């Protein structure tokens, strides 16, 4: 989408992510490995994915809940 | 956001960059595609116009943005 501090880093079709649907807005929501990890999921029911590909919603609030955002995407 | 069978282009504009606006594919005036993607899609008769502002990430691939119909052909 058009604008300007978020990730939006990007894998392939059989590159791993994660989903989780604590955080996320809906069901087509992602986040990379790094910024999971260096969030806190402590709790959440979040899944590995393996398929798809996508862009990395950490710090993008109309896709995840700020409350799940890593800790280099404020 | 997710791909839905091709994966996502996700590649980054600047300020002043170009990329394609399609008013017939987007699904809100804030989607856009970038060049490439467009150029490699099939927008024949549609309401597109290459637009100059403010940044952003190619749409291309993400079905919450962007109708399937109007993916490159790298994305499916
Ligand atoms: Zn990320
Ligand atoms: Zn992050
Ligand atoms: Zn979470
Ligand atoms: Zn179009
Ligand atoms: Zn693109
Ligand atoms: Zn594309």
């Amino acid at each position: 989408r058009r604008g300007s501090g978020v990730c939006g880093s990007v894998w392939g079709q059989n590159d791993i992510a994660y989903r989780c649907r604590t955080c996320e807005n809906d069901p087509t929501c992602a986040i990379c490995v790094p910024c999971f990890q260096n969030g806190d999921h402590n709790s959440h029911d979040y899944s590995i994915i393996y398929t798809g590909g996508g862009c990395c919603d950490c710090g993008d609030e109309t896709a995840w809940k700020p409350d799940g955002f890593c800790s280099n995407h404020k």
